[PDB]
């Protein structure tokens, strides 16, 4: 069947959700839901349809102003100039990541990436699912924590009015004190993008069994 995808904000302020999906064939929404503090909304994956697959990114654009089509714009993860889905790529933020694909016994998998940035805390956990006894798979991928207050000085971004909202990677391709202070604070995310190499790590997760999945962004402020 479909999997679904909740989005929960507890970030303390407005997110504008928006997407990017691999050039593969996975289909993008035609529209992200706009969702104040505490509130919620529920997407379902066209894992049914054409291509039987769905490979992309979800993320929370914050400190959004302005008029969609003209002058529309985010102070986090802006990827184009309207409220309601992605124009452009996005600028770095924290991101959930996920594989859904029909034809892969072992998916959907699903992961946290704070390879581009640290903006807000992510968690991903999946929704109704049968572990297998024995089995730790349908793990639940980043943690709650905001991490902002960890960041280099050196990679730390400001709302105009002074506010700490974004820690930016400066490589993501190599081990840095940003990889570091994030790794060494959530090992459940990718910090860089070859953590996924490194023995021990805890980058990555699946779960063949379940409806859906959470995806809660939390406090950052």
């Amino acid at each position: 069947g479909n999997h679904t995808v909740t989005f929960v904000n507890h970030t303390g302020q407005t997110i504008w959700l928006g997407s990017t999906v691999n050039a593969d064939g996975s289909v993008n929404f035609a529209s992200l839901p706009t969702l104040a503090d505490g509130q919620s909304a529920t997407v379902t994956i066209p894992e049914t349809s054409a291509p039987g697959h769905w490979r992309g990114k979800f993320f929370a654009r914050q400190g959004c102003t302005g008029t969609s089509g003209r002058d529309f714009h985010c102070l986090v993860g802006d990827c184009g100039v309207y409220a309601d889905h992605c124009a452009t790529g996005e600028q770095p933020a924290s991101l959930a990541e996920f594989n859904f694909d029909t034809a892969d016994g072992l998916a959907p998998w699903y992961d946290v990436s704070y390879v581009n940035a640290f903006s807000v805390p992510i968690t991903i956990e999946p929704v109704n699912a049968a572990v297998p006894p024995g089995s730790a798979s349908c793990g639940t991928a980043g943690c709650p924590e905001n991490l902002l207050p960890y960041c280099p000085a050196a990679n730390r971004q400001y709302s105009p009015s002074g506010t700490l909202i974004n820690c930016v990677n400066p490589n993501r391709d190599a081990p840095t004190s940003y990889s570091d202070a994030i790794k060494s604070h959530c090992p459940k995310a990718y910090a860089w993008s070859k953590q996924d190499t490194e023995p021990g790590n805890q980058t990555m997760y699946q779960c063949a069994s379940c409806t859906g999945f959470t995806i809660t962004f939390h406090r950052a402020s």
